[PDB]
């Protein structure tokens, strides 16, 4: 069989010859009891670059060991892009949500062989899943393998914002001091009000995250968490999004989009946040407004805002979101970090193993399973 | 009487009309129960710049309304400064550890009317101890007043070290996106050993937000805390610091400089840590030898290196911390958030309200009082 694997470019000085750290800690579960991936061996260190292209998630010697042709690549827009060219063959396919193949109606018409399409990370929101559906392929995710990673990126953003971190770090640069420009801007987080939408795994794992701060806590989700969860965290439910906005210091987005999402965050909604709001935003790019974000933060409604998802992705040069004032971006990079990579990878191969040995596919890492199917 | 308070500059750009939000939280009280200060009155709102030169602390008008004069000054360094030569005159002196006025010797030996050196902040570090006491000299601090901001920043520079945020965000101003270049030196903090250079009320607040993290938690102290605390954490104590850091991925250093901790991080011990440890020090500069920090850095012994205290202070331009590879540094700032501003300027008005009416002083503020410790 051939699979065919996107995966983002190399740095640019090369793939890495060297790490800071010699190994990572070994995660062997997950909060709830889901065990982290079981694959029968890995073929790396945990700690090695595997989301490039040149660290093929560490599936080469594996699958050519088995007889199987593996094509990796970065090139994936486009009709005349290498991944269109090799998609017609391809039995299997692989990418992250950090640089997704685009699974459309139009190219799985195209795509004759395609039985198996697997997310290295989580979410399917690049594969068009009733086409999937339609033509009988399963679609798997490695479940939880970067939960955790998102929720400390979204810690780090809001005490950054809400201290001043970047302006701060900005004057030692330059050679200044500066203490009063530094802080005319610089707050505690200590009991400021904290709100997430959704509380998922990333938005619970948030929130305990953020409750040794001494923060209060707010949440909204179409499905109420359970009375215990409440009562542990010290949550405040409310029935909506705007509800919820009008009390917090602080609003996080843990929440996938959909059409009650999409352009949730607009002129309106953000005019009811209290002026000098922090929003923070690892979700969805068009959750929040591209242009209501920048003349927010122009007019000084949001205080600050953060996140690592665009629209589009990869963000053009011009992008607005890069210019803004009061940002704390990164490109979309939050659940590929090193220690993530290194599960996300082992669950690719777990998979992979069940897939050619046909043994079930773990039912947590499913989301389409093709053999249910006519 | 007249006041000689000195404090750091307003902003470059003027001090501010207006501020990012409208409030603050109110902080009634501190973990372990101590009450927030409880001045009979404010003359500010929370949340307003009180630390810089038109700030004030907020207090002119009460002063100015009690018949006393006010002299607030940057200029505070050398024997000609404006705060040397107001010094013979002043009954009380108040200075904030962000830019201290310091009290040596021969400046309290012509300090002829000083009575009260108040720290507005926390310690007294810049203030000789010994000459206080043989003048009869009170030094006061807003104990608690900024110890919770200082535990966020250290949490906040231990996640950006470790995730590798700074770079990650130079790529987007500098138009690039850039992946890879972004995660080839991003971790995750969870799991990850991380220990603290002392437990007391700041390295404790460390403690407990690095908990939830899921880090496996490490300590020294002179004073080993009770059994229950470390149950409750999931601490494991270390009778020194070598011990420790041998262990730790993530070191924070939340201890005062005495003999047992001057250049206590030097190359031989710093050598000991593990290839790639994170090192925050939001203490005191001398704590780390600094050029073994540097040293460290490039070679990659540490694989980065964060914190917001410097020696000397203010840091030249031509410090070697500033350029160093792979640092998070701020200036020194962690303890000056206008959150916490708002809590030193109500405790020292609080102070001031004592004294002026000859009430005692709280006990948790004194320092010396009436030439005794």
């Amino acid at each position: 069989a051939k699979i065919l694997c996107v995966l983002y470019d190399d740095p640019i000085t090369g793939y890495p010859k060297s790490y800071a750290r010699a190994d990572v800690p070994k995660i062997d579960h997950y909060p709830g009891g889901q065990t982290a991936p079981t694959p029968k061996q890995i073929d790396f260190t945990p700690g090695e670059l595997l989301g490039s292209v040149s660290g093929e998630l560490g599936l080469r010697k594996y699958l050519e060991g088995l007889g199987h042709t593996l094509v990796v690549t970065s090139d994936k827009e486009g009709e005349d892009s290498v991944f269109e060219r090799e998609l017609p063959d391809a039995e299997i396919v692989i990418s992250q949500p950090f640089w997704p193949a685009y699974l459309t109606p139009e190219r799985i018409a195209k795509a004759k062989k395609l039985k198996l399409a697997v997310t290295a990370g989580i979410g399917s929101d690049h594969v068009d899943l009733e086409a999937a559906i339609k033509n009988g392929i399963t679609v798997a995710e490695v479940t939880y393998s970067n939960s955790i990673s998102v929720s400390e990126h979204v810690v780090m953003m809001i005490l950054s914002l809400v201290r001043n971190y970047i302006p701060s770090y900005q004057w030692v640069i330059k050679g200044g001091w500066n203490i009063a420009d530094c802080v005319e801007r610089s707050y505690d987080l200590e009991a400021m009000h904290v709100g997430t939408v959704a509380a998922g795994r990333i938005g619970l794992a948030v929130l305990k995250r953020l409750k040794p701060f001494d923060v209060k806590l707010h949440y909204f989700d179409q499905h109420r968490l359970p009375e215990s969860v409440e009562n542990e965290l010290g949550l405040t439910y409310h029935p909506s999004v705007e509800d919820m906005v009008k009390v917090c210091d602080v609003v996080t987005i843990n929440a996938p989009l959909h059409p009650g999402t999409l352009d949730l965050f607009n002129d309106e909604l953000i005019s009811k946040m209290k002026r000098g709001a922090y929003l923070v935003n690892t979700a969805r790019g068009k959750i929040c407004n591209r242009d209501a974000v920048v003349r927010a933060l122009e007019s000084g409604q949001l205080a600050g805002y953060a996140g690592d998802v665009w629209f589009p992705q990869p963000a053009p040069k011009d992008h607005p979101w890069r210019t803004m004032p009061h940002h704390g971006m990164t490109p979309h990079i939050s659940g590929t970090s090193l220690s993530a990579q290194a599960r996300y990878a082992a669950g690719t191969r777990e998979i992979l193993e069940c897939w050619f040995e046909e043994r079930p596919i773990r039912e947590e890492y499913l989301i389409v399973d093709g053999g249910k199917l006519a």
